[PDB]
């Protein structure tokens, strides 16, 4: 399934990656998608690649990670590139400016990115208005039917007691989200990763699940009209975890996820422990991309064992090829998120990655994608 539209953007891609600033590249991409002039991938997806996380049914196992469309101003176009879902955010109750620019740097040779954004977003209220507009468009557009939209949530920079910010987001945007991702792993908000302590993380998770469950109580109508999302059901609850933890921490947090019955785990966020990128020596922030590939996959194996395979995994980190996706899936992941791939490969990310994984699934001997989960 070629397309003359995907190719023209590869021409622009080589230019931008070589001269234009990363965040400027991001703004242009988002701006083009805002006006619905990005290519489409309206082909039927392989039934062998369909996946699910409990009652969440994904048409294919590739979405866009958080931090890409932080404000939900580009949902329709990005999804129509060929992705099955998108994770908007991370959002905070009040929009922030973030750290000072430049805050995004690219090492083309190593296919790596380092960023110190600091949760720059428009705020929960405005992003909610955008998401409502999208759900209205989704009702009238076939290319958006059955596509998923998750919302990554966090805290404002100054707001102490992160629980309060989360409850506000839940109570304003919860009705329109298919799943909620708790971000306690961003390295650009000081001390957020200190909240991954078993006790703290327990109260955070339990408060989110309770707040989601409480929106349903005082409702006047049926559930079909309350949940204006894809599932027509209350959003699942996922947690996004950082890879820079020791084994003791890793096992107890996994124990907390079992006790609290979390719906999923997103492995993983960016890392701060990489020191082998010469261009990023004097740069602050977390690094993403290829140099994060092998590190995150291990973490998935370490966690897929710590939770006794009872909590599904969502893979994110250094996924650039179809074989990378299968490496993540056979390690224990059910779905994959692409971020740096879109940065370095552009519009062809979804169509390319989905084809490559399809060919590899049958060669390795599988009836469908599920058969591969944790087979390693
Ligand atoms: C510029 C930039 C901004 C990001 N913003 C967020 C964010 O707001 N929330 C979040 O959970 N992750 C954020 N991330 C992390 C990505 O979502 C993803 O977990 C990570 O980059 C690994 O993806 P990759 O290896 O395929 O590039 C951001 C990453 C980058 C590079
Ligand atoms: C999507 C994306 C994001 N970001 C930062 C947040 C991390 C980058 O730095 C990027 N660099 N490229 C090259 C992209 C992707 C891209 C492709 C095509 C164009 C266009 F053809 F329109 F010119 C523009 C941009 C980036
Ligand atoms: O989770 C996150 C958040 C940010 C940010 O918005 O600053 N950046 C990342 O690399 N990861």
């Amino acid at each position: 399934s070629y397309n003359p539209e995907f190719f023209l953007y590869d021409i622009f891609l080589k230019f931008c990656l070589k001269y234009i600033d990363g965040e400027i590249c991001h703004d242009l991409f988002l701006l083009l998608g805002k006006y619905n002039i990005l290519p489409y991938d309206t082909s039927n997806d392989s039934i062998y690649a369909c996946t699910n996380i409990k009652h969440l049914d994904f048409i294919n196992p590739f979405g866009v990670a958080a931090g890409f469309d932080k404000n939900g101003v580009c949902i329709d176009s990005i999804l129509k590139l060929g992705f099955s879902f998108i994770e908007i955010g991370t959002i905070t109750p009040r929009g922030q400016t973030g750290n000072a620019k430049p805050r995004i740097f690219r090492d083309v040779e190593s296919r790596s990115i380092i960023n110190s954004c600091g949760f720059n977003n428009m705020g929960c209220d405005k992003v909610t208005e955008n998401l409502i507009l999208f759900r209205k468009r989704q009702e009238e557009d076939k290319l958006l039917s059955k596509h998923i939209v998750g919302v990554s949530i966090g805290k404002n920079k100054d707001t102490v007691n992160i629980v309060d910010d989360l409850k506000y987001c839940i109570n304003k945007i919860g009705r329109y989200a298919d799943y909620i991702a708790i971000n306690v792993s961003s390295p650009n908000t000081p001390g957020l990763r200190d909240n991954q302590e078993a006790g703290k993380l327990k109260n955070i998770i339990l408060s989110v699940k309770e707040e989601i469950d409480n929106l349903e109580k005082n409702n006047i109508m049926n559930d079909e009209f309350l949940w204006f999302n894809t599932t027509k059901k209350k959003p699942l609850v996922f947690v996004k975890l950082a890879p820079d933890l020791n084994q003791e921490q890793k096992k107890e947090i996994a124990d907390v996820l079992l006790e609290t019955n979390i719906d999923g785990m997103i492995i993983s966020n960016t890392t701060t422990q990489i020191n082998d990128i010469k261009s990023f020596e004097n740069k602050k922030g977390g690094v993403s991309g290829a140099k994060l590939k092998d590190i995150s996959t291990k973490f998935i194996c370490e966690m897929y064992n710590y939770t006794n395979k009872q909590i599904p995994i969502i893979a994110s980190g250094g996924i650039f090829s179809g074989l990378d996706a299968l490496e993540k899936i056979e390690a224990g992941a059910s779905v994959c998120q692409l971020y740096s791939c879109l940065v370095f490969n552009g519009m062809k990310s979804a169509v390319q990655i989905k084809r490559e994984l399809n060919h590899l699934l049958y060669q390795r001997g599988y009836y469908n994608l599920k058969e591969a989960i944790g087979r390693k």
